[PDB]
């Protein structure tokens, strides 16, 4: 009996140096990420409409021109819901799908449904358009080391879809995507051929990102379990910020503080956590003051916090994989 499913316990990063630090600082571009891969996401995309398609083809489409080999599959499923039996898709992008072992980055790519008001349309800048933006642009920016893939150890990436309630939340009212995909990989052998490890024992660490692009957030470290590797990205965060990668950022204000949070947060997370999957989840709290408002825009999103955010996230994202 293989014990390949522990190797998530010891698995250790390799740290990059200074010079490699200014590299991957030097090679995101804000700006890029922010008129090729979010502004095409600023739509409503509630599951079932017609941008949820659109926001669904524009990352597959981001995703398809780059170098490194991602497999692209649509989980596409019926769930019932407060409107009657609905279709939604998850998009499952992986890099080395037979490979024992991967890295987990994961947000919601559907908007919460809401009617127009006063000629207002929810966007959900921030939860989730931001996070999926930002894992396009890890997919580019780190495009050539992750090449190199083509520790039985690799990269997967998870938009869900359905996260949001249709009305308020409920148990069965959200989490749509997730619990479907969860259930799913729960039930499915892997590597291909295994006789008793499924795709969930495959999970080393799920990372989630959701309400990302707000200004000064705080992201607490909220499970024992993945609390080495929040301290890996307070330790990111703050060498980055010594070695001035970083813009208008202080450390009395960072990102990623030393403190936790006993309760539970309904996210995506939830119906992988109860399956025992590791998580680190990125979500401030508290939450963004234009959280499920008309104002959760582009207007409102902090610029010089989303870059900082994509530096700290690719550099973590290398030095797990030993890129
Ligand atoms: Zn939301």
């Amino acid at each position: 009996a293989s014990a390949w499913p522990e190797e998530k316990n010891y698995h250790q990063p390799a740290i990059l140096n200074s010079s490699a630090l200014r590299q991957i600082a030097e090679g995101t571009s804000i700006s890029e990420m922010w008129q090729n891969d979010l502004q095409p996401l600023l739509i409503e995309r509630y599951p079932g409409s017609p941008g949820s398609y659109a926001a669904r083809q524009h990352i597959m489409q981001r995703i398809q021109r780059l170098q490194a080999d991602w497999v692209l599959e649509i989980d596409t499923f019926l769930s019932q819901t407060p409107y009657g039996y609905r279709s939604f898709s998850n998009i499952i992008s992986t890099l080395n799908p037979t490979a024992k072992r991967h890295l987990v980055l994961a947000c919601h790519y559907d908007s919460k449904y809401f009617s127009h008001w006063n000629n207002r349309v929810f966007v959900g800048a921030t939860d989730s358009a931001v996070p999926c933006a930002m894992m396009l642009e890890l997919a580019r920016a780190l495009d050539k080391k992750l090449l190199s893939l083509k520790p039985d150890l690799s990269l997967q990436l998870i938009f869900f879809d359905g996260e949001e309630a249709f009305l308020h939340w409920s148990p069965q009212d959200s989490l749509y995507g997730s619990r479907h995909l969860a259930a799913k990989m729960a039930s499915t052998p892997h590597p291909p051929g295994a006789r008793g490890t499924s795709q969930l024992h495959g999970m080393d660490l799920l990372v989630l990102l959701q309400l990302i692009g707000a200004p000064n957030p705080t992201f607490p470290n909220f499970f024992p379990n993945s609390a080495r590797w929040f301290e890996r990205l307070q330790a990111i965060e703050h060498e980055l910020h010594e070695l001035g990668l970083l813009k208008d950022h202080s450390l009395e204000g960072r990102y990623f503080q030393n403190y936790s949070y006993g309760g539970v947060i309904q996210d995506d997370h939830i119906p992988f956590l109860r399956r025992g999957v590791p998580v680190l989840h990125l979500i401030p709290s508290p939450f963004p003051e234009v959280w499920h408002t008309m104002d959760d825009n582009e207007e409102n999103l902090d610029e010089s916090t989303i870059d900082n955010l994509n530096k700290i996230l690719q550099v973590f994202v290398l030095e797990y994989l030993h890129l």
